[PDB]
């Protein structure tokens, strides 16, 4: 029942910090008996994977994870990266590939919402952002407050879903993100921003500002 | 890998249509050979399961589902219900339990959003609803248009999540977001829409907010 997954980097690590890693996860290993996880890149050059990590599980199994740095330029070029697992119980090696989307691509539309008027009596108000119409589904949302990054613990973003069949090359997707802010700060004119990070955007990210209107 | 899932009744079934059912889903069945799905409860009383339903799939496997009517009162009571599956490939019976969360409750707050002004030049606009601040996490969202029900295929609601710690919210409060794309002409023409939340903590177990284009 050995399963192998090749996990793509997050849009944030690819397009904001440019320090992305590919990750390979192997599950349901009966042991590390002749276990090996190896990476291959399609083009000339080398890869330098991090040390592989073995975890024990309560269900009596083992999992192995291996991460490898990938440059954003290499990712964007369309290069394919392949992880392969060998094991005593594996008659044939298992491989999975990961690479930048080659299917249809469509940039996200970003719609910021100010607090509902009925929230303004409360000590905190909700700023939110609908991001929709995009392909592929991989997207990251970040927030800024007075031009500085907001910690992830201070907002929440919904898991990406296909849009309803009426909303519009296949499904498009959407996410919604919201951030509770102090009412005094909102009323004070602080500028906030919701940022989408997505491969189909001109510069790979775009932001829309929110600020109280006079 | 035969798997078993126990599925609670929805708030709509519990409070609106009053036809709640517990459901059991078995996946990856190689066959119906010696298949049996049985239910048990905690209090004295005979459960009356619906007949089992089987489906053959393209991936070669079979799935089975079993539904059992449950009264809203019995569900709200916190009684635990268990579905058990036996099959020739199972050395021992497989079981899962389902029951209501009986912790503290808090009613949702519903905030409807008209289309962003930038959407009005498109052929469709998005109506949406943020529903937040509630406990427990079980909730159902429905939409109406001119007092008529909108089919579930015409809108999407996000999977419920805990709110961020600053929200702030007992323990965690939860939120969902629901949106419905409508023809811009229907919005501009003055149709009255409504987003409705069904939740156990509301006085009448539901509440709604209307959305209509303003002058
Ligand atoms: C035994 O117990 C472990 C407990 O974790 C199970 O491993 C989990 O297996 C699932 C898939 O079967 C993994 O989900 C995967 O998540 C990645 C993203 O992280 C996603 O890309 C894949 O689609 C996949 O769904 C999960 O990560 C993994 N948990 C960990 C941390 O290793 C295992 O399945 C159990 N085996 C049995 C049958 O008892
Ligand atoms: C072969 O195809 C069938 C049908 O697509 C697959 O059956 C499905 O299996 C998944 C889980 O692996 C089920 O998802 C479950 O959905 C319930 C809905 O309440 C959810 O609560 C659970 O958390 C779970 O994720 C899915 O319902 C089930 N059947 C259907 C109708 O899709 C099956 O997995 C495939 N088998 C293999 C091994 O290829």
């Amino acid at each position: 029942p050995i399963q192998l997954y090749a996990i793509p980097p997050s849009p944030g690590e690819l397009y904001i910090s440019l320090d992305a890693k590919l990750r390979c996860l192997v599950v349901n290993l009966p042991s590390d008996s002749s276990l090996s996880v190896t990476w291959t890149r399609e083009k000339s050059g080398n890869l330098r994977p991090d040390p592989m990590v073995l975890q024990e599980h309560f269900n009596g199994t083992y999992s192995a994870s291996s991460a490898v740095p990938v440059s954003t330029q290499d990712w964007l070029s369309g290069e394919r990266f392949t992880c392969t697992v060998q094991h005593e119980e594996l008659p044939l090696p298992l491989s999975k590939s990961v690479y930048r989307n080659t299917g249809p691509t469509t940039p996200p539309l970003i719609y910021p919402f100010a607090p509902h008027p009925e929230e303004l009596s409360l000590s905190r108000v909700t700023l939110s952002c609908l991001v929709r119409g995009f392909r592929p589904r991989d997207i990251e949302i970040r927030w800024l407050r007075d031009h500085r990054a907001v910690p992830a613990t201070e907002f929440v973003t919904t898991a990406v879903l296909p849009e309803e069949r009426t909303a519009n090359d296949g499904d498009t997707f959407f996410v919604y993100s919201k951030m509770s802010v102090e009412t005094a700060k909102w009323n004070g004119g602080t500028v906030f921003a919701c940022m989408a990070v997505h491969e189909a955007l001109p510069m790979r990210f775009s932001q829309r500002t929110l600020q109280k209107q006079a």
